[PDB]
């Protein structure tokens, strides 16, 4: 038997996040993954252009057979969501689908840079706050945590500050929470990566030198590596040191030639360096 | 100076939510052996058509609007792939698509979906068994099932037939068009358990066979396996017969993996816990048909 | 269709019996890394000249002769990979020969072997270092050892300098012709069993750093084995930074093979016993110097 | 306690293109974990099979190479030797191998003479007289058909007995090897194949082994093929078992090739199935009774 | 996380390679977990010439009694060389009482070769293995065991028609799957031949070798662990007769050409790595 | 010429029904390196002592009646590898055993078996930690885990010894006979899950350490699997960071694939399942304390 993640994202033919992202991680994870698709694209939405066919109304025809099949799911993990619509569907099918020992991942997609991603409102922002309330563990970029907040965005946060924003979102429910693509203090060239486990009331942060929003859809790896590393059996930092290192490498992969950072990490060149342990902890507790 | 980029497969297929076919099975596998893979997607269903139901929207009128916008980013494929078609209007698009992108240098390869056990998949009639037999006349590489081969070349299903009429199909589909033709899920004679493969390359004028202890019409999604191996093997640089070896030797594995303990085997092959041997040694197990 | 050959590196090197030195290094790396290696031979030794003594043949005069026989034969390479030469009459053969034989997509390497630990290899003098300044012009990718960098820049010796001005040599070498710059053998402040590795893409414009708990020096023809992992890597499409751990690594666990017996430090790190290694996942220890 | 890496000598030429000779003894030694330490004895630009070839004979440099290496004291476990660069090398290559073999040395002498019924490009009778007295301080000999009759001084037979194939062998092991190997044995009524022959006198067994390729087609596959039975030999391997890999890892070498526009001449794709030498093998070696 | 556990009920030697020394790294090797049940300890296998032995009777009880405080669970029971006659009901008793009905119960009823019975194994020991037998799925009888166990003379040339009903014979004692190794083959003084049937679907097979098991101790021990992880694994009872004696035809030479004490046994350790990989070539026979 | 056969390891450890301790872990680890273990059993149990129970017969007067068959034999050994005894009075028998069998090239590996997690195992008593402090002095390479450590010295446990600390035990040890002393089992400070091994060598002088993120006392038997791997890492030529690289690596993953299902840890580390990973490439993780 092969644990099977339920992953409820979009599929999109070029660039690369979402499934085609979540499923070579997970699968290489050792990981089923059961795809229900949210929206179908030409490419990501940080192009100048997309064709965009939203799923929403075949969501519950396909929620419906599954459990016609009684499939039973060992993790949920949602990212980028069709439409405000679909919060209520993907709801009621973690309430309908968790099991005692579910693991329910939520990335909260809702924009980066300081912005929602194309044609996404208010009206998203407020449902995926709900959403976040179903999940086990959620990993927002800084852009979607002040979002999920109700705050304005700022890039230059103490690390008390931090750990109070860390707790607020973790009192919404999860009691993982992850904030990913913050700003280090006087280090322009590098990012941090800062973790709250509610379960012993642990702080966690890792400084990693890359800039991810240079290169879309490093929130889809990260947390795909997030999740199977969890369901591997690793503690939170080690996740946190994998996915870093993972990223770190894919970024490093693009470097030397001419490269159009819109077609992602180069996953697929480095994807055999996740068979590994990190030998070298970056992680520190705060 | 030097560069040596990851090739990018454009991935004509439906996604499925369970069952290991399709886009759930040629993403994980080309991506494993160092390929993007581009989907194109066909159809999305809840699950493969060999459970008793499932969901299923038809996405023939969305794919014409992806290719659009690929053709504005100016994507570049090393490889088309394509397999299960969500309606007969799809090979038309595809064959453009494959007219429009592909290059001097580019694999294109068509596993002509359209049954097994003798029989078409659920809601496949006679006019996508019509339009499959054109899509095929523009790849370098099928992978028919038997059942495929039959309805592919119009005539009546036989579990029995010799080597030199088998070799007999595989020049008259040749001809057709595809430089390298393979035949999966031949029965083999007085071994129940037992499977075969026949191969034919045009280049070289070179016949294959291997003979397999599986049974793959028992896993849906298998040739799906197969040809995704197939794929990656030949863009890796890989000859026919060591291509052949490596899809069956995998597919061999991911069954025996699911032995042992009650197994549901409409969930295909145990994919994800076989998936890192596509890097490993391989044993050779086609021998040449003279 | 599908067209994905083994790669051929043209070797310029010595052939050393004894010793892990050059030829006897660059041919079972690269092969093991997937291309054939295709000497050109600078000399035949019995054994590298950091022994008290050596036999000697110098190849000049054959190089031409075999340059044609490879232009009669129309053979074509991916790359061209040059180490220790056999006389200063040699720099312009070679010179001639990337000159010929280089394409747009060809990586040429130049490991400029002449000496470590602060003096230059026995029979070395100042026209091999003459000529040696010429023929990096004409590299890609060159990987001198901080004794070769200050004989290629003409300046005296220095084993105490920061990372500043070892970014400001990066840059002086690069200036010369190279994109890639590779300075080996760096002492690491405070840390004397440690070395450190210093580099530069102009492509980018990015500067690397990795240090490390071995001492290359110690170790006769480690040069010849970093530069046989750099140019293996490169071609398989890593980045430079990944290329440098690769290198490094495997230097370390040849070095660490020879631990806890007596053991002659002249014979090498244990290629053979590691070789194996060189396929597998990487952790990275190299850092952008920004 | 120590189990270290072994050393082989390896007196063969080195040339620049095609797959023979030191760049196939080198990549595939060292793959299997053994240290090669050449002794060349020509350097070519490429074998003596294509049209043209350049030449630089070594003779002279043989005994300097070979004195440096009495000084260092450096020991060998094995000394296998192939294609020479002139016949006054066998006398050169015959005292290094009385000089430096051990008790527990393995002695293996390829007899690079020719292929397909005839001599080597600039080869004569000379090297033959001479290739003979060398198989004699070899303990491992791996000759073709080709070379067997030229050893034998007899005519060239291209059909043969299986019990005439076996007088051959014990004939050649009479005259010093323990093993005897005879490759390139063409299969009656099977022209796309091959077989392989050999004795062993510690136990007087015979083995054969058929194969569908043809090696004649692909310069330097005797040099893989001793090359893989030396290895396998200083593995601990049996005969039958090197018998196995050798054959094998070169069918994989030809199978690479197929399928797409190949120039034989520059040999199997070493390269491509290098990673497959260390694998489990299923055995077809058959013992002749 | 789960690994299959296979309770060995056999001795414990330490030089020459057979019962567990065989059984556990085979099986462990096929990926099962070996639990063993020492019938016996001695110094060396009992082919040699003199031999340590401590009869463990008494303590199997014991052992028994442990595990089934501990609750543990087989999925197989596979029984060898047993220390005295009195051990046979204390087996039986065990499979009665640890059998689940998915179990695979194998016994090789190990008893003699070469015609002639193991040191001071007599009467005793034969009839009461001819009973253990009735219990077991699959046994591996060589032919001087299965002579033994028809209560028959020896006889060295069957016809294979003769050889099928040996296998009903004894298949009618309990056993769905008989096996019979070390048959000659009739003017091939230098192969052997394992004969097998299958009650289920009443099938008969035949597999020649071109080794002499009767040369090299634990051959036996060899074949049967083969075929029980062989069978454990999912393989049809003529595939595993095909790795079985495959594996033992690369053990065996593996000695040739050396000066070499046949009685260390086949070469395991050397060729075990060939067991990951299947048989390409069959050469088993419907007979 | 060469010969180059099967090297046989006696194997000094008791025999257990269930659990995967002492023989049924040495066996079959050092069976898949290449080695041919011969068992002189120091016990027999129904299973390992950290179970609420078990069975116990004491092979003490066995032994002897064995050793007089092996030397009648003419056995030779390669190495001797020992571990839990069976009784106080096995020390001496095990120390002639040694004395009478060890070759000038042999490897002499002592597990100085007696407790852990602070406490000495079921019945044992000060007079096996005394006749222990004996035998260690015999062997080449010794593996306490840290209880043992403080036994061997006759000191108290104690958890948090500075890494100075940890060297000066490692010098009072392997100064009283074994080249190589690793301590396993060490914690790391503020890292409650994790645990530590530290290592010297007299050959070299070399101090290592390894951080691992496992509790090795959770799976009883850890110990025994340890030293099994060092054991045939040793005999395969490997340098000693390189053995404690692969044996932490080895247990490492034999623990995460017990993860994800309820499982008795009684049971030890999944061996069979990661037995087969033995022969891949594995990552350096230990590292040098200068
Ligand atoms: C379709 C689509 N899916 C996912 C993401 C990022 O998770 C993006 C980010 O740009 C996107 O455009
Ligand atoms: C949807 C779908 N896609 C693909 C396949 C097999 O290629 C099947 C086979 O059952 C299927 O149902
Ligand atoms: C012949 C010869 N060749 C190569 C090297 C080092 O690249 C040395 C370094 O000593 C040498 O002496
Ligand atoms: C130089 C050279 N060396 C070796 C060989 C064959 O081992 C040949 C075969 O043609 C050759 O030409
Ligand atoms: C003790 C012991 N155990 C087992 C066997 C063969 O299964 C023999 C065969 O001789 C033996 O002596
Ligand atoms: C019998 C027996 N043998 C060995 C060990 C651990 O090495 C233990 C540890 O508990 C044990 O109880
Ligand atoms: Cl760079
Ligand atoms: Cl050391
Ligand atoms: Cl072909
Ligand atoms: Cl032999």
């Amino acid at each position: 038997k092969v644990k099977k993640i339920a992953a409820v994202h979009d599929l999109s033919g070029m660039g690369r996040v979402s499934l085609t992202v979540v499923i070579p991680i997970l699968s290489s994870m050792g990981f089923q993954v059961c795809p229900l698709p949210t929206a179908v694209l030409s490419n990501h939405t940080q192009y100048p252009g997309f064709s965009f066919l939203d799923l929403t109304d075949e969501m519950p025809k396909i929620i419906a057979e599954w459990k016609k099949l009684e499939v039973q799911f060992d993790a949920i993990y949602t990212g980028y969501l069709g439409s405000p619509r679909q919060i209520q569907i993907v709801s009621d099918f973690i309430k309908d689908f968790r099991q005692p020992d579910s693991l329910i991942v939520a990335d909260p997609v809702l924009g980066d840079n300081g912005r929602l991603y194309t044609n996404f409102d208010m009206e998203m922002v407020k449902e995926m706050r709900h959403l976040i309330t179903k999940a086990d563990v959620i990993t927002p970029n800084l852009t979607e945590l002040f979002y999920l907040l109700d705050e304005p965005y700022k890039a230059d946060s103490t690390d008390e500050e931090l750990k109070e924003y860390l707790r607020l979102l973790s009192d919404k429910g999860p009691q993982v929470v992850i904030i990913t693509s913050v700003p280090v203090h006087d280090e322009p060239h590098k990012t941090s990566v800062y973790a709250y486990n509610r379960q012993g009331n642990r702080y966690w942060k890792v400084t990693c030198p890359y800039l991810p929003a240079h290169y879309p859809g490093t929130g889809d790896t990260f947390t795909s590596v997030i999740t199977g590393s969890l369901m591997q059996g690793d503690s939170l930092p080690m996740a946190l040191d994998r996915a870093t290192q993972f990223i770190l490498q894919g970024i490093r992969a693009t470097f030397g030639y001419e490269y159009d950072n819109r077609e992602g990490i180069l996953l697929e060149k480095v994807l055999h360096n996740l068979d590994m342990p990190i030998q070298m902890a970056s992680y520190e507790l705060i």
